C-alpha cells in the first residue's frame, strides 16, 4: 500500500519541550573479535576510538568508536566519559569476552531469517574513490557502486559481516 | 579474560587522509508499521522526520529522522536531499509494503539468538524524569532504569520491539 506523504506527515507531532536536549548518540553492534573490528573501523574507515570500558564482572567490553579528533578527547577517565556519551553518532562495539576464541560463534547481520536492522552507513566526498580504495584494502563487498538497482552507492562489510552503506548525500 | 588497553589500542590506526570528512550519517531499521514508527520516534523521543522516500516499484519507502529543527529543512526536493543525508546521526526506518497488514510477520530485534543488533541510545538531560514521561505516555519498557543489571539507564521498545537506551552522560549507570 504504502503512506501518501501527507498520511506520514500527519503522523509527525512537533518535539514535546522535554525533548528538545535529546541527542542520538549511539548505535551498538555485538563483535566477535574486537581486534579484527578496531582495525577495520580505524584504518578502513577513518573513525577513532573514543573510549574502551571494561566490566570484568559482567565479561564484556565496551568499544565507543566516532568520527572525532583524537586531541579533543579527554585523557583523565571522568572527564572522557563524560565527554564520549555527550557525542553525537558514536558506534558502540560490545564485546562479549571469548566469542574470538568460539569457532561455533557469529553474529547476525539483520538483512537475512530474521530480518530486522539492517546497517549504518557512512557519507563520503565520493563514494567510487571510496570503494576504488576499500577494493585496493581487499575489503568485502555486498554491493558495488554501480551493481544492483540504485546506483552510487555501496554497502561493505565489518568483520562480522554488517552490512555498511557508503553514500553520497551531493549525489542522490 | 578481555583485551588489554594495550593490545586494544594497538589495533587503531589513525585516520587515513583520504577518510577526511566521512561521517556517520544513519542507522537503518526494518519497521512493520510506519504509521506507529512516525508516531512514536516523532511524539514519544522528539526526533523530526526530515524526508520520505517512496520506490513503488520495489514497493518499499524510507523514513529519515533526526534530531533538527524542522525550519531547517530545504523546501525544494533536490536541496532536501542533500541536507538530510549530510546530516549526522539520522535514523532510517524502511517500510517494506504490506507488512503491516500481515499477522505473522515481525522484524527481529537482534537482542535474541540470533543476536547481533543492539540498539540506539538517546543522551538525555534525566533519565528518571525522561521515563516517568514515557511511562505516563503509554511506552513499553525493557528496562526500567533501576532494573536490570546497570542503575541509571533505560531501555524502552519501538513498536518493532527494537531496545532504545536511555542514558545521562552526566550521571553515568552503575
Ligand atoms: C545514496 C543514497 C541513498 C538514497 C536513498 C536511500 C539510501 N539508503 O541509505 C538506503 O539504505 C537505500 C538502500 C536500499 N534499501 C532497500 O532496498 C530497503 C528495502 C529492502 N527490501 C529491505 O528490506 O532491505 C537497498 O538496500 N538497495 C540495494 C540496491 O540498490 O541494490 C541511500
Ligand atoms: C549511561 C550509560 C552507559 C554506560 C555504559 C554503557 C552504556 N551502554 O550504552 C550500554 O550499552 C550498556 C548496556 C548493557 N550492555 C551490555 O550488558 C552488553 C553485553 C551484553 N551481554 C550483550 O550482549 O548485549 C546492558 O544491556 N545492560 C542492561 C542492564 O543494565 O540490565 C551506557
Ligand atoms: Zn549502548
Ligand atoms: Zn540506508
Amino acid at each position: 500500500s504504502g503512506l501518501t506523504d501527507e498520511t506520514a506527515f500527519s503522523c509527525c507531532s512537533d518535539p514535546d519541550p522535554s525533548t528538545k536536549d535529546f541527542l542520538l548518540q549511539q548505535t551498538m553492534l555485538r563483535i566477535k573479535d574486537p581486534k579484527k573490528s578496531l582495525d577495520f573501523y580505524t584504518r578502513v574507515l577513518g573513525l577513532t576510538l573514543l573510549q574502551k570500558l571494561d566490566f570484568p564482572a559482567m565479561k564484556f567490553s565496551l568499544y565507543f568508536l566516532a568520527y572525532e579528533d583524537k586531541n579533543d578527547i579527554p585523557k583523565d577517565k571522568s572527564e572522557k566519559t563524560a565527554w564520549t556519551f555527550s557525542r553525537k553518532a558514536t558506534l558502540e562495539l560490545t564485546h562479549n569476552w571469548g566469542t574470538e576464541d568460539d569457532e561455533t560463534q557469529s553474529y547476525h547481520n539483520g538483512n537475512s531469517d530474521p530480518r530486522g536492522f539492517g546497517h549504518i552507513g557512512i557519507a563520503v566526498p565520493d563514494v567510487y574513490s571510496a570503494c576504488k580504495r576499500f577494493e585496493e584494502l581487499g575489503v568485502k563487498f555486498v554491493k558495488k557502486p554501480d551493481d544492483g538497482k540504485m546506483k552510487g552507492l555501496a554497502f561493505i562489510q565489518d568483520p562480522d559481516g554488517y552490512w555498511i552503506e557508503i553514500l553520497n548525500p551531493n549525489k542522490i
